[PDB]
């Protein structure tokens, strides 16, 4: 599956690709303003996420710090990045479909836009300015908007039990974008695309 990952942001940014144990194609890549960089997602990749990564510093080696979304200090990715991390999240070719969602359950960063570039299904985004707006005890000194799982480790806001609600916290995230996870238990906003479809995530979609 080809993923075209594309900054609309007028900053750069580090996008990263990963599904947890391991990068998907390079992992990572330092996509300047406008700059579009297209990977390939291996056939039937589950729990694969694509971010982006802000003030980053690497040397000649690949080795450094992001403020939002480091993965263990590499510029290719193997790991999911540090909170916030606004998240486009994918499952590929499970039983025929595609399953694709933008999450909020990790902070937000960047906006984004993860759509489809093949018919049969429709785009999600979440495009609203969840940095500006954060609530003061989830905003991220280190830049972004961290979801309350990350900031206060309770059982209800990292939904431990697998018995948790919504919170003041997950609405404010839910209330800004409808169409991304709020929190673990949140009432999904995936979309089934066709199995083998190809996307695009947009990293600013708006501005």
């Amino acid at each position: 599956a080809t993923f075209e990952i594309v900054n609309r942001c007028s900053y750069t940014v580090w996008a990263a690709a990963s599904k947890g144990d391991a990068a998907l194609d390079a992992g990572g890549r330092q996509l300047n303003s406008g700059e579009s960089w297209t990977i390939n997602v291996e056939p039937g990749t589950k729990g694969g996420k694509i971010w982006a990564r802000t003030d980053c510093y690497f040397d000649d080696s690949g080795s450094g710090i992001c403020k939002t979304g480091d993965c263990g200090g590499l510029l290719r990715c193997k790991r999911f990045g540090r909170p916030p991390t606004t998240l486009a999240e994918f499952s590929l070719n499970q039983y025929g479909k595609d399953y694709i969602d933008i999450s909020n359950i990790k902070g937000f960063n960047v906006p984004m836009d993860f759509s489809p570039t093949t018919r049969g299904c429709r785009g999600v985004r979440c495009a609203a300015d969840i940095v500006g707006q954060c609530p003061a005890k989830l905003k991220a000194p280190g830049g972004g908007c961290n979801d309350a799982c990350t900031v206060f480790q309770t059982s209800e806001y990292c939904c431990t039990t697998g018995k948790c609600g919504p919170t003041e916290y997950s609405r404010f995230f839910k209330r800004l974008c409808p169409d991304a996870f709020s929190y673990v238990l949140d009432k999904p906003t995936t979309v089934t695309c066709p199995g083998s479809s190809n996307y695009r995530v947009t990293f600013c979609p708006t501005a």
